[PDB]
Parts: structure tokens; sequence; C-alpha cells
């Protein structure tokens, strides 16, 4: 096939607009009919029709829902399709020429999607007593992953965190035995397309039963009330990009089931399973996984802001013994600054810490040589004010490139004091702190983000920021009436 | 005669009574105790004659197949050598014909084991409902009604426990034909602190007939460490008559309550009561404790958004406040005094006070200038820039003259010989709640009133924050338009 490998390569360069929402194909485990509300006429067929019905699709474009479907559930699906929310509807399990057919139904456009999928072949309560039994976030993570794998006999369970800038983080993993291992790999923002985050935005849910599937076409392709593309965007049967099949077979995993973690209206990230062999999902277990992923969704989300809120409240009492460390002597609030590294260090999530004073320079921790400080210090000026964030110090001063593990995040606070003053902070990079063991593979991943996320450290958060910015008026209260007190 | 003043008598130790240690059970089951490494009974109850039709006297001590069978005693005993009898699953079994549920948990080196009586999908629905809710208020709604549809309850009702303790009636779902409870504070001398530690031990309480005789426990004392049993996390223990008093005066004969526990404490109730007696089984209840701990999870998650929600929009209107007083140099607080409403929802208030000498400036509740001279006359004794009360009427000897004006009074004022202020009020809490013997709810919130006479909301700690976030903007601001 080297000509469909040029087709092929065609579709890697342009894969971050690739029109996802519109495949103009889907998955060949069911049906799917788009109808219109009013009357319920069969707008558009699928091409399997003839697969698993035996009917021409070539006269069904417009006539009845009946011929196919049969009368005896025409009825059935005229009442369920009455004006309604249609967000919380019952099973419908149907029998058509022998074949059982579970409907969904949704909206799209002024336009009645009847999902057909095909049907082949307690423990909640437990499942949240012990998520509620976690005890940090960790710990949370195993215990879900590892509840995961054993309720949905899934060979991987994957816990995808989207940290920064969209890159992810693979956190917690549970696997069967004897197969690849993924845990602490980072991969690209390129690596997730912005309309399929858009789409696990939307949808709780992505199932891929088998990579190695023809996709069947929708005809006719353009529906003649509106002369477009059927929008697939809340179908669960929607054919996957090959760039994304390719990239699964390259893996190992020939059926996927993912769970979206959407907190606030963010994704925070994923809840992804694989199987080395086709494998499909009946409702009962998409149901459990979609229940598990909305209660471990609002358990994270508390989890945080008890942990955010933590961070807070042993913000202010390390401030508090900052705010009178300097009552003993303090030729300057930063040489009494200087009796305990540690707390500064813990004040704001660093490495390194420096304070330059008194014609020479402190520093403790993570730090550069000193001559290379000041010339750090002497770009003091650019800033405009005491305070400075950056989660990338190469980018915004070029100079900065030399040292890179030591200082690839600097936050800063300087006194308008004129003579010699100034607070540095050094936080390193991610680089450094990240261990993990072809074009579409986990492997090349992980080197794309080490070239994207380079002299990259973690961003100072609102909290650092507010507990960088307190001090600035701390020292400034107190500073110059040390020097007239003594007067 | 008799028996009616022992109720009485009963009814001055309520505050104090020993509820983990009542000495008998429910009879709608049986308890047993026993000695981890032999398995023998060592404590029983008397209702064994009753459902096993067998002598209690020589079950003190003596071993277990007699009673459980030979089978059923080994099974237990397996399930109880290694497991830590936390995530255990049902254990089911049958002696002599009835079928008992066999619970089993440890209580200072002891093994209770109760046999519960047996008598006579969805949830993934109820999640996604919980999580489709917006707003607080439309959680609680959505909450009561599908608990109350999945349970069947005649009352379905959501406690969420305010201020000192005290109560408040938050969502409500009821069957017709049954008094309305919406609004109803009632105080915390209703639930006494033993009882609230229960409930945060135990997430599930069940009361399923309270026209019930209890069984003692025979012997009422354990020969091992010679005290009384203790049953605060057995399902089977016998509540207090004072509540069951209350419940046939409310007009329920069985409850069923969910504790709400956000962090450790107890964020409120989910009470479910029937007119008539009835039974809950072991998948009713598993439902019902994990709508629990869903609602109390989704609960945090919303506050948290609102404690956070409202931190954002604090520092807006703080912004929008501190640069208006360049505008007008008349007074510190002139640009303050163009906008009072600004003022009122920068910390959540009534009426606004700002007067400095030879001036009167309150917009919204003010009892009277020459008072408010007393009220700016306070500070003497209690004398901080940022000053704030959770109750006037006592702090204040004059407290009790304007308490639906001021009852909880926030104030900042800058350090100046020359008269200033900055002040914010908040009415009684009395005066914005509306609702339609000895033990009833009617009499349950005449009570409440007069246990909050002048008591305002208390003043968030964000509150207090922008209390002091206003200190130092004042502060740095006035000099420059002076000078
Ligand atoms: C520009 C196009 C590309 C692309 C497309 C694409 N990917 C997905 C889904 C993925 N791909 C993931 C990739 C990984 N990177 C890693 O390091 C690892 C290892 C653990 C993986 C699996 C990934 C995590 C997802 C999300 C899956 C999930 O759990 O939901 C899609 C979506 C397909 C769809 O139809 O929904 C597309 C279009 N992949 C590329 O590699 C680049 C070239
Ligand atoms: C000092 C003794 C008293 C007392 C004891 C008591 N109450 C409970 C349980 C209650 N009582 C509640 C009271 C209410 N107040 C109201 O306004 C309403 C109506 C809306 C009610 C129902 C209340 C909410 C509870 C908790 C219910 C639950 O079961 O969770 C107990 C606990 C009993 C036990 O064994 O668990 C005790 C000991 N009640 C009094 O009235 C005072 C005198």
């Amino acid at each position: 096939s080297q000509l469909d490998k040029d087709a092929f390569e065609v579709l890697l360069a342009n894969c971050a607009d690739e029109p996802i929402q519109f495949p103009g194909a889907i998955q060949p485990h069911g049906l799917l009919f788009t109808l219109k509300e009013p009357e319920l006429t069969i707008l558009q067929v699928s091409a399997n029709v003839q697969s698993v019905l035996g009917k021409v699709p070539d006269q069904l474009a417009g006539q009845t829902l009946d011929c196919v479907l049969g009368a005896g559930w025409a009825e059935v699906i005229r009442s369920t399709s009455a004006n309604d929310s249609l967000v919380d509807v019952p099973r419908l399990l149907m029998s058509v020429e022998g074949v059982e057919f579970e409907a969904l139904l949704h909206r799209s456009q002024e336009a009645l999607v009847l999902e057909l999928e095909i049907q082949d072949k307690g423990n909640m309560g437990r499942m949240l007593r012990q998520l509620h039994a976690a005890a940090d976030l960790q710990t949370l993570y195993e215990v879900s992953v590892r509840e995961i794998q054993r309720m949905t006999g899934y060979d991987r369970v994957l816990i995808y965190r989207f940290e920064e800038e969209g890159h992810g983080q693979v956190i917690a993993e549970a696997s069967a035995p004897a197969m690849e291992l993924f845990n602490g790999l980072f991969f690209p923002a390129s690596d997730i397309p912005e309309q399929a985050r858009e789409l696990y935005r939307r949808n709780w849910l992505r199932i891929i039963p088998d990579a190695n599937y023809t996709p069947v076409p929708l005809v006719p392709q353009l529906r003649p009330d509106t002369q477009q593309q059927l929008d697939l965007s809340f179908s669960t049967l929607r054919s996957v990009s090959p760039i994304h099949c390719q990239y699964m077979k390259n893996m190992g995993v020939l059926s996927s089931m993912s769970v979206s973690l959407i907190q606030g209206g963010k994704l925070w990230g994923l809840i992804s399973c694989g199987h080395r062999t086709p494998l499909y999902v009946s409702h009962e277990l998409r149901s459990a996984c979609q229940a598990i992923g909305q209660v471990l969704s609002l358990q994270i989300s508390a989890m945080e802001a008890l942990e955010v809120s933590r961070q807070r409240e042993t913000k202010i009492q390390t401030l508090q013994q900052l705010h009178q460390m300097m009552a003993t002597s303090d030729t300057d609030v930063f040489d009494g600054l200087a009796q305990q590294p540690q707390l500064l260090m813990d004040l704001v999530g660093a490495t390194g810490v420096a304070i330059i004073e008194d014609r020479q320079t402190h520093c403790y921790g993570n730090c550069p040589e000193p001559s290379d400080i000041r010339a750090l210090h002497t770009w003091m000026m650019a800033g405009g004010e005491p305070v400075y964030a950056s989660h990338h110090l190469s980018s915004v001063y070029p100079p900065g490139e030399a040292y890179q593990t030591l200082a690839s995040g600097v936050l800063a606070m300087s006194l308008p004091k004129p003579v010699d003053n100034g607070v540095i902070w050094f936080r390193p990079e991610v680089k450094q702190s990240v261990q993990w063991s072809l074009r579409l593979q986990p492997r090349t991943s992980f080197e794309i983000w080490k070239v994207e996320m380079t002299g990259i450290a973690t961003k100072w958060s609102h909290g650092d920021v507010f507990a960088a910015n307190d001090l600035r008026r701390s020292a400034l209260e107190n500073d110059l009436a040390r020097q007239v007190s003594k007067e």
C-alpha cells in the first residue's frame, strides 16, 4: 500500500486541525440513523443497513422509519422522542430481525440521532467506600486505578493528569502482569489535539472496541435538511482518526475505553483503559465507569482544595515566624533572614534562596556561580517592579541559559532602597526530576516532551506569588524603621 | 404514675446520658461478643429464646457451635481471623430457619457480632443527577428528592448544622398529609454531644420501630473486663427514650439517618422518617450510605468554590473602592461615601457607618447619630483598628437598644486623635427566619429564638480579611491626598 502510506503521511502532517467532529463514518459495532423530530423519517443511514438488517440503503434516504426498524418500535421511539430534555432516559433494548440493538438518543441541530449499538455475548457502594477511605491524593489515584482495573477487566488502566500548557503526566498506573509499563511518563500537548480535548470535555466515555476496524460510511454523506455533514460530537459510534489507531497499534492496545475527569468544566485528566484483545463493554460497565469518573472528579477537587487551603494555612504561619525573625540585631532584614534559609525555601517553594546584600551575595541551596548572580540581579532594573515570576527564564532573558538546571523559574523581590538589596528565589527544571525508561510511540512522545519542556519550571501559583508580594509589604514596613529606630 | 416520674428524672440527665452504653439492643436482631483466639460466647442478648428458643444461662462463656452451629461458627472464625473487619462482604446465614445477616466489628479487644433479622443501576442515575446540579439549593433539593424516591420514606429532611451547633432544616421533601418543616431552626441541645460523636463515627442510624421494648444484654457485665459493652459502632443499639418520645410527638415511628461528614466535621444529617414501622434491607442501606457520601463530597466541592468565588469578588470591589478616593479629597471616605452599596457588599452588611466629628453619614440601618457616638464611644475599653462583634448584646451592655439594627458590628478606625471611623452593621438572624408539648418542633423553635437574641451570623475569615485589607488601603492613601 505505497499509495496509502503517502495518503496516511498527509494526515500525520495535518493532524492538529483534522475534522474529528465530522468524520462521515461510524465504528461498525452498530447503526446510526438521523431522523426528523416531528415525523421521524430516515434522513441519514449507515452503510451497515445491509450488513445487519439486509436493506438497500438507496431506498432509505427519506422513506419511512417503519420500513427497516419495524412499525412496532416506531411508536416507542416516537413517544420516547417527544419534546423532552433527553438528558435522563432509561435503557431501550430492542431486537429487529433477530439482532439485539440498544437504542441511544440525542439531537444535533434539529435532527434526531439514533445510535443502535449492537449487543454481543452492589459493588458500587464498595468502590465509593474505598474512594472515601483514601488519605492522600496519591493513595486516591492508586486505589481508584486498582478498583477500575478490577471491575472493568481491562489489561491496562492509567490516569493522565494535564499539568501545564496541555502537557500530560501518567500519575497512577495498574497493568496486567508482564506487559509494558508507563509511569512518570510525560507526553506533549500535541499528542491530544484540541478538538479531541473538547470532545472529551463534552463526553464522559470514549469507547474504541477494536483498532482493526474498517470505517463504514454514512450514505448519503450530506443531510438534505442542512446540506452539510453530521456533527457526531456526542455520538458513541464515531470513527477514530487513523493516527490514534496507529498509536494504539504501536502501543499494543487494540481496545480502549477512556473516562474523562472534569473539574469545574476543565479537563483535569483522563482514565484510559486499554486491552490487548478487542473487548466489548456492556451498558452496566459503562455506567459504573462513568459513575466512578464523576465521583473521582468530585473527590479530587476536594482533596486539592484541602491541600491548597493547607498550603495557605502553613504559609501565614511561615510569614509570621519570618515577620518576627529579624527581631534580634539585624543589620539588614535580609541579614536577619540569613539565620535559617529553609524558612525562605519553604515559604514560596524553591530549591534555591539567594539574597544579595552588602557588596556581596548570600545564596543557599541550588544557586549559580555568585559572579553571574549579580548579572541576573543586573537584570532587576528590567523588571521595573520588586515582584518577578517566570516559569521559563531562557525565553524572557536570553543569557539565562548557562544555568537551566539551577535557575529556570526565578521569583524575586527587591526593596526600593537604591544602594544594594533584593531577594532572589531559584526553582529548578522539571526535566531534572522526571524518570522513565518510530514516530507514533510512547518512547518518542517522551523525547518531544523533553524538548518542548526545556528550561521550564513549575509555575509559581497564585498562593506562592501572594506569599511573595506579602513579604514585599512586610519588609517595607520594618526595614526603614530599623535604621530610624537606631537614631 | 411511677413510670412517668422516671421519665422526667431521665430528662434531667439528657445532656450527659450514656448513649454508648445502653446495655440493651433493639429487638430486630441478636448480639454476641466473642473472644478472637477461641470464638466463645462471652456475652449474649436476651432475645435468644425469642428466635432460637434456647436457654441463655448456659451461653456466657460456652462455645459458639451450640448456638450458631459448627459450620457457621467455623465460617465466621475464618472470616474474623485477619480480615480486619473492614470491607467485608455480605455473610448471610440461617440458623433454625430464621435468616440472619452477620455484621462484624471489634470493640476494646472484643469481637462484636450482630445477627440482624431478615424480614420480608439507578445509582449511576442519581450520581449523574447530583453532578448536574448547579447551585447549592438545587443540590439539596435534588438530593432530598432522589433519596426519598430511592428509599420510599414519607419524610426526608436535610439538617445543616450552623453557628454554635444549632440546626437548620435546609431542604425538605415529604409525602402529602404531613406537617411541614422548613427553616425550622432547632437548638444544639436537641442533639446531645454523645449522639453527635456517634453520628460522626457511624454513617447510618436505623430505628425501625419507635414503639420497641429493648432486650437486655445478659450478663450486663463482660467477665473479661467487668464493664458495660460499648455499642458505639453497632447498628443494634437502643435509642434513648427522649428521642423515642420526640419521634412519637413528631409523628414518625421509624427513622433512618445518614450523616453528612465534611472533613471529619458533622456538616448535617439526612433524616428519613416514616409514619409506620419500616425495615431497610442491606442493599437500600448501602445505597443510602453511598448517596450520603457522594453528597458530602459534593457539598464541600460547591462550598469550596463559593468560598473562593467570594474571595475573587472581594478583591474586585476592593480595588474599586481604594482607587475611588482619588476623586474626592473632602473626606478620606468621601469616595467611600459615594457608593454605600459598594461598602455593604464589600463584607456583608445592611448599614454603613462612617462618621467623624460634627458629621453624620450612615446609609441603610442606623439607630441614632447620638447613639452612634456611643457606638463610636465603645472603643475606649476594647480598642483595635479592626473590631468585630458576633453578639453585641453581651460585650456592649446597651447592645439591646438596637439589636434588630446592629447585632454584629464590624469596625475599622484609622489611628488618628481627631475623630474618625468606619463601621458596618448586620441585623439579627431571628429577624430573617419564618416558620409556622415539651418535646416538639413547635417548642424547639421558640427555644432557638431565645437562644439567639441579638446573635448575627459570624463574620467570615474572608470578611475580617476585607476589614484588614481596608486597614492598609485607607492608611496609605490618606497622607498623599492630604499632602
Ligand atoms: C497531531 C495528531 C496526533 C495524535 C492524535 C490523536 N491522539 C488522540 C488521543 C490520545 N493520544 C494519546 C497519546 C499518548 N501519549 C503518550 O505518551 C501516551 C502514553 C501513555 C499516550 C497514550 C493520548 C493519551 C490520547 C488520549 C486518549 C484517552 O485516554 O482519551 C486522539 C483522539 C482520538 C479520538 O478519536 O478520540 C487523536 C486525534 N496523536 C499523536 O501522536 C499526534 C501525531
Ligand atoms: C437532652 C435531650 C434531648 C434530646 C435527645 C436526643 N435527640 C436525638 C436526636 C435528634 N433530635 C433531633 C431534634 C429535632 N429538632 C427539630 O427541630 C426537629 C425537626 C425538624 C428534630 C427532629 C434531631 C434532628 C436528632 C437527630 C436525628 C437522627 O437520628 O440523626 C438523640 C439521639 C438518639 C440516638 O440514640 O441516636 C438524643 C439522645 N432530644 C431533645 O429534645 C432533648 C430534650
